[PDB]
Parts: structure tokens; sequence; C-alpha cells
DNA sequence: TCAAAACGTCGTAC
DNA sequence: GACGTTTTGA
DNA sequence: TCAAAACGTCGTAC
DNA sequence: GACGTTTTGA
């Protein structure tokens, strides 16, 4: 796992704290074992104007990729692996944002063991809520509550 | 001058470049000679929920002020000297925003001079038309072209 | 006559 | 910014 | 059954 | 985020 760059990790984060997203997600999806997929994002939004800024990101961090969806554009980064090293060096630096980002590398270290039971997989799913409640959510559906009237 | 730590600095920039916002304005106003104030801000903005995290910056900066503005907060600091000081030592680090930061710099030491001078008043204005036009600018009324009317 | 503050509005870029 | 639904391709 | 990508919309918080 | 109009107080 690669050590990134203390200036700029500081500067990443007081931007993340700005324009990023640190995203939690329970997917409804019929494949999973229980029902759900387990989804986690980090994001940083940007006008498509300046997707430059954006595609330095993924040289920088050497990882994740760029999506344009028209006006704006996101830097995205959703493999496990990857998103819980940069975290981990990220988030000493995130002050609106850390709490989430914490959240995060606790739901990954997890997983293994949210896999067996259904009671370790709901206990996850309140790691999430926890994520969302932090987060600016508006248009929430799928909760920890969806899920335990679905185990059923 | 107070003198700035670069953790600070580099943190700060990134969020700068997030949520900040580096204005230049020519305020239509008729109590001035050339009938117009020139006006330079930086500004954070925050939701009003998050005040905390401006107030802190109010500490840390040591200048400027919050204002409450509903359900969005914003970190205000319009004073010409400690404006002049803080962003020549933030500029080294914003990649948004630098040439704008730049340019208020410019204005600043230019401003005595364009005072003198309906000439020089008009050619500062024309840097700040360059601000706007680095800006997601949406709705700007006066601009240089508007001044060179009125001094007609 | 000026620097600075007070207060308000708009359209996205988050 | 912070979600949503559905598809891919193992 | 899964990790990850593809693709889309909502409601502000910039 | 990025403007706008109007007021304060030396
Ligand atoms: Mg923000
Ligand atoms: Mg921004
Ligand atoms: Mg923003
Ligand atoms: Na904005």
């Amino acid at each position: 796992n690669t050590k990134y760059n203390k200036e700029f990790l500081l500067y990443l984060a007081g931007f993340v704290d700005g324009d990023g997203s640190i995203i939690a997600q329970i997917k409804p999806n019929q494949s999973y074992k229980f029902k759900h997929q387990l989804s986690l994002t980090f994001q940083v939004t940007q006008k498509t104007q300046r997707r430059w800024f954006l595609d330095k990101l993924v040289d920088e961090i050497g990882v994740g990729y760029v999506r344009d969806r028209g006006s704006v554009s996101n830097y995205i980064l959703s493999e496990i692996k990857p998103l819980h090293n940069f975290l981990t060096q990220l988030q000493p630096f995130l002050k609106l944002k850390q709490k989430q980002a914490n959240l995060v590398l606790k739901i990954i270290e997890q997983l293994p063991s949210a896999k067996e039971s259904p009671d370790k997989f709901l206990e996850v799913c309140t790691w999430v809520d926890q994520i969302a409640a932090l987060n600016d959510s508006k248009t929430r559906k799928t909760t920890s509550e969806t899920v335990r009237a679905v185990l059923d």
C-alpha cells in the first residue's frame, strides 16, 4: 500500500471537507445472501469544466477514476482495499468528515464477520446509519430498519 | 504581521478551493469620487449548523468575523491590510482560486494610485473583471465597462 | 471621501 | 454532496 | 454471492 | 459560491 505525502493529504483533507463525500450505502439487491449490498464510496465533486483537477487526483492517488455526469464530474474510489489504505492516511487531517471516514474504516475491517451472521450484519448497517446521520442526508431510503424487516 | 503555519494554510487552501470565495466588486456608490467603491472580500460559507468551524477560523486567522445568514453562515475578511497579509500567505497553496488571489493582491497594492487617476482606477476595475471571469460568476452587474461610461 | 459592515438575492455546483 | 436502481463480471 | 461499475436524481449548501 | 444595494462612522 502506497504512502501519500503529508502536504498532499493536508490540502486534500481541506478540499474533501468542503466539496467531497464519504458515503455508505445499503443497496437492495436480490443476489446477495442478505438481499442487500454494503457499498462504500469516496467521492470528490467538481464542475466538469474543472475536471482536470479531478484527473490529477487520479494520478496522485494512483487509483480511482473520474466520471462526467454532465455539468458536473466526480472523482470516485470504491475499491475496498485501496479505500482503506487511503482513508487511513487522510482520516487524521479531516475535520468535518473524520467520523465518517473512521466509520468506513471500521466497516471495512468487519465485513468478513458481517458475512457470517445476520446480527453482525445488522450491527454494521447501524454504522452506516451513523455515517448518513453525520452527512447532510436528504434522500435516503434504505436503512438498518429496512434490513431488519427483510432478515425475517 | 501575523505569520501562519503551513499545516494550517495547506488544509485551509484546500477548503477554500472547495467552499471559499475570493470576490472583487465595483459597488455603485454616489459618495465616492468615482461613484463606485472597490470592494474586496475573502469568504468561506458553511451550513449554519457547522458555524463552529467558521468561528474556529476567526480565532485561527485572528481577524475577520462570522455572519449567520439564516440556514447558511459566512466567515468574512474585508479589512484590506489583514487581507493582503493573509492572502499573500495562502496564495502559494491554492490550486483553483490562486489567480484571483494574486489579482486581489495586485489591486490592494494599486488602490492608492488608483484613487489618484480615473484612468488608473479604470484599469484596476479591469482586474476585478478578471477575477469575476475566473469565478463561477452568474449575477454580476457592475463592471469596468459600466464604470467607464459613468466617468464619461 | 473613504474602509468596512450590514443586509439581501440568485443559480448552480455540489 | 448524498443518495437511488440496476448491471457487470467474476 | 459478491466487489465494483454504470447510470441516474434529489435538495440544498454553497 | 458570487454577487447585489444600502448604511455606518471617521
Ligand atoms: Mg461544502
Ligand atoms: Mg466548490
Ligand atoms: Mg461546495
Ligand atoms: Na456554488
